[PDB]
């Protein structure tokens, strides 16, 4: 089997992705948030506290004649923004993009925190990282991709995330027209749950590229790209009048600037990501100091190859018994 769904950014500045996903029977459409950063598959609910809703879309398992309560699994997640959720659990269908789980963990929030409910165009999170990460206790959960990998032509899934533009998420299968070149893989740790991977190093512009090790993961959940301080330090350097501002909580720069691209290595191949896609935009409306797209991981405790990065590339995400990631320029 495969899947093929379109993913839509959320707002003018990619912030994040929604991808439609039918659950239950009959079907309940909600636009979740593909997460290759995490493990759960959980959503708005009918059992979300009524003030913590705001414009979400709720799925209700009372109306799915497939939905079960998996009886005393509760969950509860923490995110690397300190945004969080937490409820119980149901299992159902779960479609995307024509491909169907039967029996999958859809785990539905009581509580969610102040940034979910005022984001009116996410009902949930699907996780797309490793399975040992997912937080549903006193039994653990599968995710979407690790229930469906048998039955897929290819364990595979991909991410194609667009700039300012609908994008795919495709399962089972590589569409060999989605890129150009080859796509070049490299070595996966699960050791932490991510799909962490080292990068060979980094150009600025049209500088000469830098050889170096950069450990991080690849995170379809997180905006920005988050990369040690030095790196950072030698991006900025190249835009006057960038500077990292405490108050604001990084680097800003004048929206009056052109930005250098941003090159990282995956082996001997070179991922470009032009300038515009790392500006975020005002940092409050009407300024006109902007939001920078790459920023500093110190603090972190990991780099992260969040969409800044992911969407100048078709990304392979291979869940072969070993797991690999490959990259392609498009």
């Amino acid at each position: 089997s495969t899947g093929s769904a379109t993913t839509t950014p959320i707002d003018s500045l990619d912030d994040a992705y929604i991808t439609p996903v039918q659950i239950g029977t009959p079907a309940q459409t909600l636009n979740l948030d593909f997460d290759t950063g995490s493990s759960d598959l959980w959503v708005f609910s009918s059992e979300t506290t009524a003030s913590e809703v705001d414009g979400q879309t709720i799925y209700t398992p009372s109306k799915s004649t497939t939905a079960k309560l998996l009886s005393g699994a509760t969950w509860s997640i923490s995110y690397g923004d300190g945004s969080s959720s937490s409820g119980d659990v149901y299992t159902d269908t779960v479609s995307v993009g024509g491909l169907t789980v039967t029996g999958q963990a859809v785990e539905s929030a009581k509580k969610v925190s102040s940034s979910f409910t005022e984001d009116s165009t996410i009902d949930g999170l699907l996780g797309l990282a490793f399975s040992t990460l997912n937080t549903v206790s006193p039994t653990q959960q599968k995710t979407f991709f690790d229930n469906a990998k048998a039955s897929l032509d290819s364990p595979v899934f991909t991410a194609d995330l667009g700039y300012h533009a609908p994008g795919t998420y495709n399962f089972g299968f590589i569409d060999t027209t989605a890129y150009t070149g080859s796509i070049t893989y490299t070595a996966v740790s699960t050791k932490q749950g991510f799909w962490e991977w080292t990068s060979t190093g980094y150009a600025v512009g049209s500088g000469t590229f830098k050889s170096t090790s950069i450990d991080g993961i690849a995170d379809t959940g997180t905006t920005l790209l988050y990369l040690p301080a030095t790196v950072v330090s030698a991006y900025w350097a190249q835009v006057s009048g960038a500077k990292s501002s405490s108050s604001v909580g990084g680097y800003v720069f004048p929206c009056s600037a052109t930005l250098p691209s941003f090159t990282f290595g995956v082996g001997s191949a070179r991922i470009v990501i032009p300038g515009d896609y790392i500006d975020f935009g005002p940092i409050s409306t009407g300024s006109s100091s902007c939001f920078g797209g790459i920023q500093s991981s110190a603090g972190i405790g990991i780099n992260i190859f969040g969409d800044v990065a992911l969407k100048a590339a078709f990304v392979v995400f291979n869940g072969a018994t070993t797991p690999t990631l490959g990259f392609a320029s498009k």
